[PDB]
């Protein structure tokens, strides 16, 4: 492959395994709201990369697990997208995988994928509004209504990922981004793709503060550390502060590995605020055993999240 064309899903799996495995951008893009010309996609020639403007008066480039994320515009179509840089020696083919092979609507969309000098160009579905983060930093605790409308779309998007046995691995605020009429889940770059009813993990993957005690523990684990992963995500919406951030603030030691061990669930960190159905919601998620912990299908059913 020596330049930018329409392909198959088979096709961008091939040339994403190619980079892993290491002069023009070459790449293989999967929906016509990307226009090549003459098998070319450069950058303030094709496509314009523009800001992130978030509406938030009290308050940018997010952070991904392997690179940066960029506002991208297509020169003929218009189309606003996201454009995830990543250097090819952090590019792992997860970060493309999921999106390509699996659709659904609270899971973000591929369009394309490009490589340029060292760098890998993922073009996706754009969360102009921002992730969950952001909007905790500038306007503080999420309102119960607003927590159960993106717990609904988060706990769709596992429920799909976790039938097809998809471990996301790193879900929280930054993770889940907002869309005209839907929240969606992003950053597959951490996910894997289970064989067996237990994933044994290789290395310690996730951001600590999300992150379960039996991931921690590197003995194994399944899809319902994610569901762990979400009740740590819901403290934090509901307080505007992540859990063991105010009981164990980090100063000379910054690894929460210990803590999390010997003390998780952080129930201590659910708000006095908080309706029963809600804290039944968040208590239920963070359950210390996996197998008494429920499954997103099972969270679905919840009365906090249902009229
Ligand atoms: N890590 C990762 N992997 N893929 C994505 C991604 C796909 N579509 C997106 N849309 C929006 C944002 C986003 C996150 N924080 C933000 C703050 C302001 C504006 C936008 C955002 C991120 C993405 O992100």
């Amino acid at each position: 492959l020596s330049s930018v064309r329409y392909g198959t899903v088979e096709d961008l799996l091939a040339f994403a395994n190619h980079i892993s495995n290491t002069p023009q951008e070459s790449g293989i893009l999967l929906n016509m709201v990307i226009t090549p010309q003459n098998g070319r996609y450069q950058i303030d020639s094709d496509v314009l990369l523009i800001p992130w403007k978030l509406t938030y008066r009290n308050i940018f480039i997010p952070r991904g697990a392997f690179g940066k994320v960029y506002l991208a515009q297509d020169i003929k179509t218009k189309k606003r997208m996201a454009c995830k840089l990543i250097p090819v020696d952090q590019f792992k083919p997860s970060d493309v995988e999921i999106q390509a092979c699996f659709r659904h609507e609270n899971i973000a969309e591929l369009y394309g994928a490009v490589l340029w000098g060292e760098t890998v160009h993922l073009f996706m579905e754009a969360g102009e509004g921002g992730s969950v983060l952001e909007k905790l930093e500038s306007c503080g605790p999420m309102r119960e209504f607003e927590i159960i409308w993106v717990t609904k779309h988060v706990l769709k998007g596992l429920d799909f990922l976790h039938s097809k046995k998809v471990i996301h691995h790193d879900i929280k605020p930054s993770n889940i981004v907002f869309m005209s009429t839907k929240a969606v889940l992003v950053d597959f770059g951490l996910s894997v793709q289970m064989t067996e009813d237990v994933y044994f993990p290789k290395d310690l993957r996730g951001t600590e503060i999300y992150m379960s005690p039996e991931v921690i523990l590197c003995r194994g684990h399944s899809t319902k550390a994610d569901i762990y992963s979400l009740g740590a995500t819901l403290i934090h919406m509901q307080t505007g502060t992540p859990p063991w951030v105010k009981r164990y603030p980090r100063s000379a030691y910054p690894s929460y590995l210990y803590i999390i061990h010997k003390q998780a669930p952080p129930l201590e960190d659910i708000a006095d605020d908080c309706s029963p159905g809600m804290r039944e919601l968040i208590e239920a998620s963070l359950e210390r055993n996996p197998n008494h912990r429920p499954r997103a299908a099972d969270l679905l059913k919840h009365e906090a999240l249902n009229p």
